[PDB]
């Protein structure tokens, strides 16, 4: 499946909202 999310969590926070943080990438469960 593709990931909706890919934004790096490395700095603990994610751009899309409802994006969970799954170091070091944003994900949305």
């Amino acid at each position: 499946g593709l990931p909706v999310c890919g934004e790096t969590c490395v700095g603990g926070t994610c751009n899309t909202p409802g994006c969970t943080c799954s170091w070091p990438v944003c994900t949305r469960n």
